């Protein structure tokens, strides 16, 4: 089997992106935002607390014929930016672009942080980490993908974000007309439960390759390129007239600035970030000040190539007995 689906950016920054997913039966479509940095699918429900609701779609399990409680199952997740969500546990059909799971968990939250309910256009999670950072207990749970593996034609499935554009996750193929030149695959560690890698090393617009090993996680759920202070200090040196700022929270520049691209190593290959993917916009409403979309890890503990850069390539998540990454230019 195989599945395709779009995938579209929740607002003018490509904040995030959301995918359409069938639950239950009927069907119930949520707009899910695919993370491959976490491994709970995790739903606005009938069960989330009313005055924590606000906008989004919500899955009601018992409008469903498929649904069943997973007795005794509770969840309970925190994110690195520090949003949170709990709850209880069903195990419902679940479809995404015409690929269909039975019996997978649907995470069905009782509570959620504020960042979430303030957010109308995210209806939800679906991890596509690796299960073993699951958090449903006392029985962990398989993710979607893993569920699906057995029945994919090849074990696998691609990442094809938009620049200010709707993009496409595949499930189960490569589609060869996605992407220019050769993909570039590299190894991966599961040894933390993320698609972590080691890049090979950087370049800042028009600069010479730095080669130095960069180890980070391949993160669609997170929006920005977080890398080693000492590369993120380098690529805004080029900027002038930016800065980190400690009350913004990261490195800032002038709205009136032209950015340099950046480039990130993969084996011999090289990915080109353009500089206007680097663009955040203004930090409030109607400032000259502009947020950065490279900023420090140094406060994560984990390097993380979030959307910015995985929006430049077509990315292959290869999920056979030994994973590895690929990347394209596309
Ligand atoms: O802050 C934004 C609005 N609600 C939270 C959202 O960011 C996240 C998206 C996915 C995982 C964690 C956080
Ligand atoms: O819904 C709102 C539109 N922009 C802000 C907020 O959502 C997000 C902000 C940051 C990351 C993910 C989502």
């Amino acid at each position: 089997s195989t599945g395709s689906a779009t995938t579209t950016p929740i607002d003018s920054l490509d904040d995030a992106y959301i995918t359409p997913v069938q639950i239950g039966t009927p069907a119930q479509t949520l707009n899910l935002d695919f993370d491959t940095g976490s491994s709970d699918l995790w739903v606005f429900s009938s069960e989330t607390t009313a005055s924590e609701v606000d906008g989004q779609t919500i899955y009601t399990p018992s409008k469903s014929t498929t649904a069943k409680l997973l007795s005794g199952a509770t969840w309970s997740i925190s994110y690195g930016d520090g949003s949170s969500s709990s709850g209880d546990v069903y195990t419902d059909t679940v479809s995404v672009g015409g690929l269909t799971v039975t019996g997978q968990a649907v995470e069905s939250a009782k509570k959620v942080s504020s960042s979430f309910t303030e957010d109308s256009t995210i209806d939800g999670l679906l991890g596509l980490a690796f299960s073993t950072l699951n958090t449903v207990s006392p029985t962990q749970q398989k993710t979607f993908f893993d569920n699906a593996k057995a029945s994919l034609d090849s074990p696998v499935f691609t990442a094809d974000l938009g620049y200010h554009a709707p993009g496409t996750y595949n499930f189960g193929f490569i589609d060869t007309t996605a992407y220019t030149g050769s993909i570039t695959y590299t190894a991966v560690s599961t040894k933390q439960g993320f698609w972590e890698w080691t890049s090979t090393g950087y370049a800042v617009g028009s600069g010479t390759f730095k080669s130095t090993s960069i180890d980070g996680i391949a993160d669609t759920g997170t929006t920005l390129l977080y890398l080693p202070a000492t590369v993120v200090s380098a690529y805004w040196a080029q900027v002038s007239g930016a800065k980190s700022s400690s009350s913004v929270g990261g490195y800032v520049f002038p709205c009136s600035a032209t950015l340099p691209s950046f480039t990130f190593g993969v084996g011999s290959a090289r990915i080109v970030i353009p500089g206007d993917y680097i663009d955040f916009g203004p930090i409030s409403t109607g400032s000259s000040s502009c947020f950065g979309g490279i900023q420090s890890s140094a406060g994560i503990g984990i390097n993380i190539f979030g959307d910015v850069a995985l929006k430049a390539a077509f990315v292959v998540f290869n999920g056979a007995t030994t994973p590895t990454l690929g990347f394209a230019s596309k």
